[PDB]
């Protein structure tokens, strides 16, 4: 599918080894650094659980055969073989077919930059099977962009020689063939900053579907130019603003300034992927154990401009810290649809979220501790006061809500009516307020 077809989607990001088991065990995994046993049928069995929160797309782990310990998929060995830990080729096709039958997209995570670690330089059984196929090993100096591109991620992931045309062609065929064989609707591209930027347009063209690229960097002037090559980027610049406001009490000018910086630096903010958690960052609740602040952050993330991503296990209140502690197994939760955050995410992401022709007006009211924006016909009011807050809030409603319009908040059923271009209401437990016109 193309960018236009992704604009109104909402993505559930899962780690395949950690989402679901086909044997229905709920038992804990004793080593989060090695395979825990998740598989495709384990995902397929829970598509109703995912869709019930309003998600209409899933992002899955990379699929190829990995080196030892590559439970996350990012350590490819032979790119053209499947990771047998996750299940059969028929199980992957069946998951995609089942998702499509529910109107859902499947986004494949892809790596072009590197292979997994090779024991003593033995590239036996690797797609790129001779040391000459990789750049010489060196440690990245992240202040030297050519180093970022030529040296080895984590100083041990063999860095594929992306300046050799035969290798470039191979990488193109790898991604094209994954997409066409399994009928993926989009890709999430790993390690984008680690290959020369001009490689990426040819790679997305080979894939033939919408791509969102991972440029792990908070500087929009560094990330933004990559959208000349790729349809979308992972919104790392906004991520830091969201965390600063909701987990560290920054004023909302941090978010309004960052939204301006994104508009200045990205040709199309509307397709950037918005997130507040992922597999490379400690989960929000490990940083700030305040459910009201997290709910505000999630309401903002899901409904602001862009294409939202929610990291699996958010909806069960998962709270693990740094990798691997943020790759908890989900099956211990038994997929509880009565969990606090499941019900909350369903309101935001199923009930309020616009699923076609998404429109957002940012910066309807920028306060110090409050922020209002419109999403569709709804007025979204977020805050960073904290749990327990019952502060009176007054916000402007913007140009499309008439005086005398009755608004009802979908989260806490607060009622407020527009008077003189504003609403005033009292917070409930510091919660975000998602005002729907009567
Ligand atoms: C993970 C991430 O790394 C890189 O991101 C950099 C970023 O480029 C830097 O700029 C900076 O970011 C700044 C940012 O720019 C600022 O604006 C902001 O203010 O601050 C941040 C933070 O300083 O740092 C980050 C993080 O270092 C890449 O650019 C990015 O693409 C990466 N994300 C991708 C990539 C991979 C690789 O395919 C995925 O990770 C997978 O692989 C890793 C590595 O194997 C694995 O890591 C776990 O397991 C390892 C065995 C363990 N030890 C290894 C790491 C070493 C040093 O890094 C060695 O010392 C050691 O010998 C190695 O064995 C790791 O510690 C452990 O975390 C992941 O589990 C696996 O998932 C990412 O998931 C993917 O999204
Ligand atoms: C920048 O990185 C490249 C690639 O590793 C390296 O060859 C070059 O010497 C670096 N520049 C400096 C000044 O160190
Ligand atoms: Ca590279």
């Amino acid at each position: 599918a193309a960018a236009a077809d992704w604009k109104s989607r909402s993505i559930y990001q899962l780690v395949t080894d950690r989402f679901g088991r086909s044997d229905g065990s709920t038992s804990a995994c004793g080593d989060l650094s090695n395979y825990c046993g998740g598989d495709y049928k384990g995902i397929q069995n829970q598509l109703d659980y995912i869709a019930g929160m309003g998600f209409d797309a899933i992002w899955i782990s990379p699929i190829p055969e990995n080196t030892d310990g590559g439970y996350h998929g990012y350590w490819a060995k032979d790119f053209e073989k499947l990771n047998t830990n996750f299940g059969s080729a028929d199980d992957l096709k069946a998951l995609v077919t089942a998702a499509h039958g529910k109107g859902m997209y499947v986004m494949l995570d892809v790596v072009a930059n590197h292979a997994g670690p090779a024991s003593g330089g033995d590239y036996s059984g690797f797609t790129f099977s001779s040391a000459s196929n990789y750049h010489p090993q060196c440690t990245i100096d992240y202040d030297n962009q050519t180093s970022v591109e030529q040296c080895w991620v984590a100083d041990d992931l063999p860095d594929i020689n992306t300046e050799d045309d035969t290798i470039v062609s191979k990488l193109h065929s790898i991604v094209s063939d994954w997409v066409t064989t399994y009928d993926f609707d989009g890709i999430r591209i790993d390690t984008v900053k680690h290959i020369r930027k001009d490689f990426w347009s040819g790679y997305e063209e080979a894939a033939g579907v919408f791509a969102t690229g991972e440029v792990f960097d908070g500087d929009a002037a560094y990330v933004g130019p990559y959208q000349d090559q790729l349809s979308s980027l992972i919104n790392y610049p906004l991520y830091y603003a969201i965390r600063d406001v909701f987990s560290a009490g920054s004023g909302f000018s941090r978010i309004s300034d960052m939204l301006s910086t994104i508009k200045s630096n990205f040709k199309d903010p509307s397709v950037l992927t918005t997130f507040v958690d992922n597999q490379d960052n400690a989960r929000f609740l490990s940083v700030k154990s305040d459910m009201s602040l997290y709910k505000n952050a999630l309401a903002f993330t899901i409904l602001t401009e862009g294409i939202p991503v929610v990291y699996y296990g958010t909806e069960q209140g998962f709270k693990g810290g740094d990798d691997p502690k943020n790759r908890e197994v989900l099956w211990t939760s038994n997929y509880d649809t009565s969990s606090d955050l499941y019900k909350f995410i369903k309101i935001v992401n199923n009930d309020v979220r616009q699923k076609s022709d998404k429109t957002v007006t940012l910066d309807v009211d920028v306060g110090t501790n409050t922020y209002a924006f419109t999403h569709g016909k709804n007025l979204i009011v977020v805050n960073n006061y904290g749990s327990g807050s019952t502060e009176s809030v007054t916000v402007k409603v913007g140009d499309s809500v008439a005086d005398g319009t009755k608004l009802v908040d979908a989260v806490s059923n607060i009622t407020a009516t527009v008077s003189g271009g504003s609403i005033t209401f009292s917070l409930k437990d510091g919660l975000p307020a998602l005002f729907v016109p009567s």
